[PDB]
């Protein structure tokens, strides 16, 4: 009233009392309730949501008299929807706060006196928690409805005789309340128990208003949608009740994902659909998302999921194991040429172009057929573990334009791509006998050990040096002349083989060498006690993700559109691509 | 399991090595005049079972090349090893029983 | 009988059991139906052979496996023609063998294959 602050206080109390015959003094002042002296100034927060966020167990009576009061200052449109100006704050209208509160109670009310609906808490506490906002909830107070697990005023709020809010409408990121109330689900069991459950409850109830098209079709701006959402996510939870939705409503009955096709006594054969899994490359399909993406958390019992297991499995029995064996014989093959056309590579010196013999055909060949393996695999990898294979495909070109120019002493590159071609093979003796914990055990060792021994290698070398220069300006290492190299080679064989002869061939040098002794065996058997721990027996887990990696590997590579398509359906009343799973149950 | 993970290695670097080395030398240290590649087979049956190599010493690339050779044998030992001690299952306390029937 | 090979043989007796309803498969039997049928088809071999579900490829077998007491109870004890429990199939299964054709490890589908087993045996015993 005269200050700001009991006005706020008065409403806060409850006390419609004092709150009375304040009117007097906004109608002889002709002040709107809106007016800058009933906002903060940072906040601008407005009596509204100060009287809701004080809600009293649901007994917050101040409302309808503020109500009343705004009615009879002429302004009532913009004192409903009031929006904040903060950053930690942004548009949260009154309709947010009293929804929040879990009292629909006033919400109701709210929406029927005319609220904002479609208001954007497009503020920084609402981002998710990855981008510094508390909360996320589709920036929505439908969204907002639905992801606080209140089932009764979303009802409301969508079927309230007055204005009410399209489950589509979009947000800054386009989530609509399916993403948003996918982007608040939790692995937890509770959290999933409503999520799902509520989920269902708004598909069943757009389907109904809109039959056009299911909720799930309008995608975000990154282009998900709920399901690729929630593989993208890695929410396990809902993900694996998506792909069985089921729905006996006839007329709701089309947006399923799991039929039941037929069953003979005791065997049931249910009917995926997986319209989404595989879209033969056509557009950005689950099974991709949840092999090919990194931020997944959950992927192994991901992959579990049922017509996921299967639809990988039936991918290997076709196209998918052949192709394979196809490539380990044919690349095998590529690379032992590769080493026997080194091998008989033209001696003599100078080979510039020394073919003029039978023989000399055929290594002629074999180097062609390299050749053009090199290039081959060059267009391969510029089109999309590529690294060692695209640092392949350059050194054999490499190697080709050095020699088609006849310029000698430049079959360094050939060889060493050898190597890296052999290299390059851990990946498909991988997929094949569960193998590649060999390559596993490589890479996790290849890091570590080489600097925490270099750095103990190079340590003693100017560590010992130092001291050794005490005996000698600077014999043993190296008579005459300054050099430490001789030493480190010294230090490379006490290990590796002994035979050290040190300056017997003063003490300190004795014991410091000790050290080195100890220090580099400690080292070792810590090295071994890493690996040993490090194994894990593969978790039976990473070959599964890895193994799926080599199939849609595959499938990327030939085109799939040609008849290496997965199983088709029906055409009408159940045209959709749909995948047949067999599971017998006895109960 | 282990011959021809190893034996595959083994022959890989044979001729993978061998050709490096003839940048140096036509056909010495393995083989003074002359073209064979198996002294130089022996030469790596003797650098990881008891070393003493004598190699080229006795360009950098050869050197670079046969430490290859070396880590990737040593780790396969260390799989090896890993393999074997994750597969004992200190016999299931079944497997005797089904045996000794 | 069918003609197919994904089928074959299939009588209305077998459809009637199957769908675990005796009401019509009394009425059929009593008006006289072939009970001794021979459900020879592809989809009735074992898992291992492409078929999807071997039960004995008999009526009495497939009321065997598929836990249907009562009607194993009427389709041999019926006054009208019944089916002899040795009676055998292609492997010779009967219903025996081939009710532990059926049986598996999970502890209820043993529950009622030895519960069942042991009702045919005391059945066949008697008789
Ligand atoms: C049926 C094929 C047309 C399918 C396609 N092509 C090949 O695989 C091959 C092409 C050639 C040419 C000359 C010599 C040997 C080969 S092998 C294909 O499969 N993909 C395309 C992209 N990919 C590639 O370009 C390499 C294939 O060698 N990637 S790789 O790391 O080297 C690899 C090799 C074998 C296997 Cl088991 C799995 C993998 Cl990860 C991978 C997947």
């Amino acid at each position: 009233v005269f200050n700001r602050p009991i006005l706020f206080d008065i409403v806060s109390r409850g006390s419609t009392a004092d709150l009375d015959g304040l009117l007097s003094f906004l109608l002889t002042h002709k002040k709107r309730l809106t007016d800058e002296e009933f906002r903060e100034p940072s906040t601008g927060k407005t009596c509204l949501p100060k009287a809701l966020l004080n809600l009293s167990n649901g007994r917050n009576d101040t409302i309808p008299v503020l109500l009343d009061i705004a009615e009879r200052t002429g302004n009532m449109r913009e004192f409903i929807n009031s929006p904040f100006r903060d950053i930690y704050y942004r548009g949260q209208t009154s309709l947010h706060i009293a929804i929040e509160r879990r009292c629909k109670h006033y919400v109701e009310l709210l929406v029927a006196q005319g609220a904002d609906v479609h208001a954007q808490a497009r503020g920084r506490f609402f981002q998710p928690k990855d981008e510094g906002g508390y909360f996320y909830f589709g920036e929505l107070p439908l969204s907002l409805a639905a992801c606080t697990n209140q089932p009764h005023i979303v009802n409301y709020l969508t079927e309230n005789p007055h204005k009410k809010a399209d489950m589509r409408r979009q947000d800054s990121r386009g989530n609509t309340v399916l993403h948003a109330l996918v982007a608040i689900a939790d692995n937890t069991r509770e959290n999933t128990k409503f999520v799902t459950k509520m989920y269902d409850l708004l598909l069943l109830k757009c389907s109904r208003l809109f039959p056009d098209s299911n909720l799930e079709t309008v995608l975000n701006n990154d282009g998900l949608s709920p399901l690729m959402m929630a593989a993208k996510t890695g929410k396990i939870g809902v993900f694996q009740h998506i792909i069985r939705r089921e729905v006996t409503d006839e007329d709701t009955r089309h947006l399923s994902r799991k039929f039941k096709d037929w069953a003979y006594g005791p065997v049931y054969s249910s009917l995926y659909d997986l319209s989404s899994l595989d879209t033969c490359g056509e557009e950005v399909s689950v099974l991709e998302i949840l092999v090919y993406n990194s931020k997944i958390e959950n992927r192994h019992e991901m992959l579990a999921v049922e017509p996921i297991n299967e639809l990988l499995r039936d991918k290997w029995r076709k196209f998918g194991a052949v192709s394979f064996y196809i490539n380990v014989v044919s690349y095998l093959c590529a690379m032992v040429i590769f080493t026997l056309t080194a091998y008989y590579q033209p001696l003599e010196g100078t080979p510039p172009y020394p073919y003029r013999t039978t023989v000399d055909y055929l290594r002629l060949a074999g180097e062609v057929i390299t050749l053009f393996t090199g290039v081959l695999f060059f267009f391969t990898s510029i089109k999309d573990f590529q690294l060692l294979y695209f640092i392949y495909s350059v050194l054999v070109v490499v190697s080709a334009a050095l020699y088609l120019a006849g310029i000698e002493a430049y079959l360094a590159v050939m060889v060493f791509a050898l190597v890296l071609g052999w290299m390059n093979a851990l990946y498909f003796t991988r997929g094949l006998k569960l193998t590649g914990t060999y390559s596993i055990m490589i890479q996790k060792i290849l890091f570590k050990d080489l600097f925490r021994f270099l750095l103990v290698y190079l340590l003693f070398m100017i560590g010992y040096a130092s001291a050794l220069v005490t005996l000698l300006n600077p014999p043993a290492c190296r008579d005459s002349e300054t050099f430490s190299a001789f030493l480190l080679d010294l230090f490379k064989l006490t290990i590796g083989m002994g035979d050290l002869e040190m300056l017997s061939s003063i003490l300190l040098l004795v014991t410091y060498i000790i050290l080195t002794f100890v220090l580099l065996l400690n080292m070792l058997i810590a090295l071994m006690g890493e690996t040993v721990g490090q194994v894990s027996k593969e978790s039976k887990h990473i070959w599964k993700l890895q193994w799926a990696t080599t199939i849609l590997d595959i499938e990327r590579s030939f085109p799939v559109f040609l008849r290496k398509a997965f199983r088709s359906g029906e055409m009408v009343t159940v045209r959709r691509w749909c995948f047949r799973v067999d599971e017998v149950n006895w109960s």
